[PDB]
């Protein structure tokens, strides 16, 4: 009949229907720790905070659903402030629940109080906020929920106070509401709608671009059904890019990094009509090489804010990217006579096709393994059935260069953020994520962003996680290695040499089976093996540093 | 050639379609002042930067558009605070313009810099940022604009620094881009609308309830077609008022406390459709009183947070109450089988007229002038070509129980913020936008209210604002004097009388009309008189402390 | 036994020896009302908290102790935001009690509760703070109390949940801890005040000039004492000023500002003792223009950014300011050899009168009254007897120049925050301070200003507090007005013109003395009458405003 707050934080959550919970345990949470216990809510424990609250994220992007990180007192919640940050740019779902000191005997010099989380989170949630009574947290864990998985989606922050989460209640007393919002968003009005269908049926070279909103509605399905009654081609920024996996190979654009050289072949785009893809790194800034001056732009994003907010647009809508791309195939449904697109896809596919061979071509591998063959070793195994993780500046952006010609289950990538080693955290969330689907997770990342949470190879062992961790090891911090030349001069390299260390024999020593390869068939092997077996592995690959990837020269 | 920084604003200002300003000079801001001058557009200077904020408010709330506050640095600023956190939880459209620091001479101890405005704007705003270049200004005023109008709205505050306000910039050499924004909000997925109606058309006392962003869209035209066709009782808020006044009188339920006494005759609501309408201080907050525990809740809200989070809804909608109500109206085009709801409206009617009755059976004014007989004289004056905003505590709860008879063109009263001495701001800045239509107001405020803004009279003066002002005068707080007698005892009154000045007097002595009165017809003689003249007025009215209106009671 | 948290609150204020609270009343705070009604502890309440927030300012500026400023939830704390940001930046002790939403009901969106009153506060004050159990009032109110009286001496809020307030506890399970902080600051490093008097003794031209610190321990004696030995010229800004009051007119300079002519007479600083003066507004800014380049800086100073913060210093040190000055005079005091400045000081007295009459020759009165002549009439009636509170910026520019050279009792005036208005605030809460000291206080500020807390003629009638407010009257905005004509065009004025209301008619409308003056004649008469009356008085006076008050020069 009595029960503490801690119960009240997971029967909540049970109802919210969470299933996985991504921690580091602390005192101060342990009463969450012994009602999941309960419940048999299994609470994926890791190394830091940090590889904790990423995973959350992974686990989120992964499985397009609420991600739960489980945070304590003082160093547990500052610990978990990267992935919060990057959870807030990346518009990723993720509700961080954290401990704090008690109520009682606030402001008294003790353990892991003192330090004001709401006001550090504020500038980085949709909404920070600290719990002041103990029959308060199933509303206010319903409460936060709701926020973190509306449009536009993002991260939440819930300060649960020791003194709250060992308060004892009577269970009998408090209701334990239902997470009543619905999965379907809102939908442009049908006048915008009428006037964006038009628009785009008189266009000559029409593209659409997707963002992280569509991943996270996923409304895949009806993105073909849209797609195959107007035969449009589909870009998408590395978030939205496993959305184009189920799209008939035909109209699949790729990432819409390669809608740039489209300049020199007249190929300039007519129509860009972005959903959910903001103006910024994403989408070559305002500098407009990606999305062109003099192309009408039809803009549907959940915030105003990003409506046109770097070029002039043409159309701006506000509303719900899954419930936008829901009223199209709806409408497009019947409507079933439009315009005959066969040569811009063929344009569309043929350009992406030039930058791809031209970039095979200038790529040797004698004395040294090229990142490029790497690159293409993992590719070849990427289907529907896989989880790609890219982390490691030089690593990711020639790992970009053969991304827009597989069909990735997911592919997780860097945000505007580009925290350097965020990539272990969310690998690990995504292969929890991706064990339920029946899928697998990959890691691809640089020698020098792995030693962020290398201690994480424990946690694959001690949970039995079957993530493969590749890293492309260049001997260095490779992309600030060439800042450092072509940006100052030939030898003033300083700092960003990363010439020790056997990132094998790290994994070896967590109990993680560790391949050191140095050439395309021994790699190529090596991850034959690595995916062979139902265990975490870590893959060593000595790669080369000098080479320049195609978007640094930018 | 050359033009200025606050020249820059100006034009940008004047794209977005904005046709006034409410501040007060400041010589960090008079580039600004100068750019107005000779594009005509007028800058209504009031005696005190809280009011500025507030008119700014009354404009965006009385004509359904946005507001904009225009204000010096440092002291500038933080006089608008109350205006600012006001239209936050009132969710009112205002765009604060503040002058600040300039970036030369930061951090020096220098005039009216040293201060962080937008660090104290950022718990109260949807967004507040500072400008750091000049070129920035039209892409980040165009940004806090479409920031603003958006659901929920809210305010705005853009910092501009004297530095960048001054700097000089070649006039061609940067764009000002319109204002896109779809303007029609966005509507849900017509499952759940779906879902709506059928349980719609299965309730046997139905409810409808309007909330701020009811009156913020303004769609009067597809409500009353809403309402026709399904011939269901509506409700609303303070600020939901107004969108009751273009509806048949048989389905008009009026303010929502009139649902309190609805439980007193087995009649309490069968399921209620929250159209923006918010749990909390307005509508009983979870306590069952006026929406029903009992009852199903269908709740439509831009914010998802406020999906439920008092009370379990049935269904949670995330989408534009505009939108929806539109969506609403148009499903209904194809609907055509609805309930008579003839004997409900009966009922709903009855319960309504029979309050007000009850109220004028114990209202006597034989010794001194009821505050609900004085209310009357205001009540039979009320029509849609009349704005009426409330101020004063114990003032505005006597006259709100006439007000859902009578129809406003414009209602105005308090929020969440419970601010006391927002009225004349908010007043002044609603004869503006009533002068934009053809529409007069009237101010309805307490004795020790006014006394907040009463400088202001200068202002009406000035800019020949045709505003009556009816002082309530109890001679006291009214109900914080009452909360120290019911609350504690009958001789523990402290701080709470008010018994020395002549308001009429007062504002005579600013060169504006005013009047006296003692009892009812008294007053009448002083009303037709001020209304039908067409110029500031000040009204003083000797009025009864003694009567506990029924608000207050519960 | 059981007494509530509001209680708690004024037993703690009356252990730590307040006398006086500042505020306007609300439901939230009416604990602390009963509480103070009980032990016969006045709260001056006021017509807006602003002027409450201010008054608790001016007493603290009048009579060098704490001032207390009460305050309701929401709205109540909101107006109260620029009284805090201007304590903040002229650095006075002020505890700001403020009112704020139940903890339990946190999240309801319930009446004046849903503002994040810290989070607000937080940039301009020492300490914010919000108590979270009842128990712990009477230790964190004492807590705020340290922080606020410590140098350097600021704003401090701490926030009282209604919840808490209201809660009841065994009074005999709490403590109410003493005030124990000692009122001596501490002293300079003997190596560093030896290092200092080595200095001063070895150097031809030196000189003092005193800051807000110097006001805030209020030391005369020691100062006395110490300029007295040393024979060297003081000087002090705003707040420094009326700390100049008790020494030998031989040494009295006056206002630092008087230090411009110094780099065109030859005679310049070879030595600058700056104590509490801080490095901006007040002197010059950072460019040499009141401190030159040539002298060689000794610094003391609370806070280290402060020690030479825009200038290259010989000295810097940390500690109090009046606890320096004692230091100062202690080891002064057996140096009995101190080489004289009689030269010295002749060369600077006369320099300053030198200014004075240049000032005075023209200027003539010959069609209107130049503030000048305006000024000089008010002087006269100055002495250790007189607070001088001073508003409008215009109207203090010409004030400063008859200052220099009479001594007030205290002489209140803007400090960086440059905020209009706040002068009748100030003085309503200085007359409280200066009416146990048995001092008069008189209020000169100008006609816009006045505005801003025009109803506070209502707090000086009710509460009877004989305070004299003078009216610079320019029918306009004076220095924003000027600027208008100086930096755009002598036709570019719009928002500036206040050519209404008869001030004086709004005062005598009150209850209070009222007067409209113009000449030297009829100024001077009023003045005398007001004076001998024994009652709150408004003196309305028609300024000429043409006239460059010479303190703009560049
Ligand atoms: C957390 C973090 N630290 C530092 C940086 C700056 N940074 C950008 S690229 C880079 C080099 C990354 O090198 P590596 O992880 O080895 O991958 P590589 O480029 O060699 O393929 C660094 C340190 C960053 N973006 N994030
Ligand atoms: C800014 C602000 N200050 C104080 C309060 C507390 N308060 C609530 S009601 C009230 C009385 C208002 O009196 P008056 O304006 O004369 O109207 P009346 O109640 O007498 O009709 C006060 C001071 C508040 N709600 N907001
Ligand atoms: C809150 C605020 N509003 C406006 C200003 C800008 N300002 C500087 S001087 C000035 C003139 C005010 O002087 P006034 O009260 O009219 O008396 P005067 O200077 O003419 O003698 C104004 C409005 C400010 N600094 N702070
Ligand atoms: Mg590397
Ligand atoms: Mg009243
Ligand atoms: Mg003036």
């Amino acid at each position: 009949a009595m029960i503490t707050g801690g119960e009240l934080v997971v029967r909540t959550l049970i109802k919210a229907g969470v299933e996985h919970l991504f921690g580091l345990h602390g005192s101060h949470i342990d009463t969450i720790f012994q009602a999941c216990l309960d419940h048999d809510v299994p609470i994926i424990d890791t190394r830091h905070e940090a590889a904790a609250g990423h995973a959350a994220e992974g686990y989120a992007r992964a499985g397009a659903k609420l991600g739960v990180a489980l945070v304590t007192a003082g160093g547990g919640f500052t610990n978990a402030v990267t992935p919060i940050a990057n959870a807030w740019l990346d518009r990723t779902p993720v509700l961080f629940l954290t401990g704090s000191g008690a109520l009682r005997d606030d402001e008294t010099n003790t353990l892991q109080a003192g330090i004001d989380q709401v006001a550090m989170a504020a500038p980085i949630t949709k909404w920070a906020h600290r719990v002041m009574a103990t029959e308060h947290i199933p509303r206010l864990v319903m409460q936060a929920i709701r926020a973190a998985l509306s449009a536009p989606r993002g991260p939440v922050l819930l300060d649960l106070p020791w003194d709250i989460l060992m308060n004892q209640i009577d269970e009998d007393s408090v209701i334990i509401p239902d997470l009543v919002l619905s999965a379907h968003g809102a939908r442009p009005d049908p006048a915008d709608l009428d006037q964006a269908l038009a628009l785009l049926r008189k266009a000559e070279r029409p593209v659409i671009v997707l963002g992280s909103e569509a991943s996270r509605t996923a409304r895949k399905t009806a993105l073909s059904a849209f797609v195959a009654a107007t035969g449009v081609p589909v870009f998408a920024d590395y978030e939205g890019l496993s959305m184009l996996s189920g799209l008939p190979d035909a109209m699949r654009g790729g990432l819409v990094q390669n809608l740039y050289s489209f300049a020199k072949a007249d190929a300039a785009p007519d129509l860009v009509l972005m959903l959910g893809a903001r103006f910024g790194l994403n989408t070559g800034h305002g500098s407009g090489q990606l999305i062109p001056h003099s192309a009408q732009v039809i803009q549907v994003d959940p915030d105003a804010c990003e409506l046109g907010r770097l070029q002039g647009i043409a159309l701006g809508i506000v509303a719900d990217v899954g419930g936008t791309i829901e009223a199209l195939a709806q409408a497009t449904a019947q409507d079933a006579a439009w315009p005959d697109r066969g040569d811009w896809c063929a344009k569309v596919t043929d350009l992406a096709q030039e930058r791809y061979a031209s970039i095979a071509a200038k790529s040797s591998s004698e004395h040294a393994l090229h990142p490029f063959h790497a690159s293409q070793v993992i590719a070849k195994h990427v289907d529907a059935g896989v989880t790609v993780v890219a982390d490691g500046a030089l690593t990711y952006l020639w790992l970009s260069e053969v991304m827009s010609r597989v069909k990735p289950g997911g592919f997780l990538c860097h945000g505007y953020l580009g925290s350097m080693g965020v990539g272990f955290g969310t690998a690990l969330g995504a292969q929890v994520a991706d064990l339920e689907a029946g899928r697998r997770t990959i890691l691809v990342t640089g020698d020098g962003s792995v030693g962020y949470s290398i201690g994480e190879f424990d946690t694959l062992v001690r949970k039995q996680l079957p993530l493969i961790v590749i890293i492309m090891n260049n001997q260095s911090w490779g992309a600030t290695l060439h800042f450092q030349q072509l940006a100052v001069g030939p030898n003033r390299v300083t700092g960003t040499r990363l010439e020790n260390g056997s990132y094998h024999g790290v994994a070896a020593a967590f109990g993680a089976d560790g391949y050191h390869v140095d050439s395309v068939e021994s790699f190529s092997a090596a991850l034959a093996q690595a995916l062979a077996h139902n265990r975490p592995a870590c893959i060593n690959v000595a790669v080369a540093l000098d080479p320049i990837p195609p978007e640094e020269l930018i």
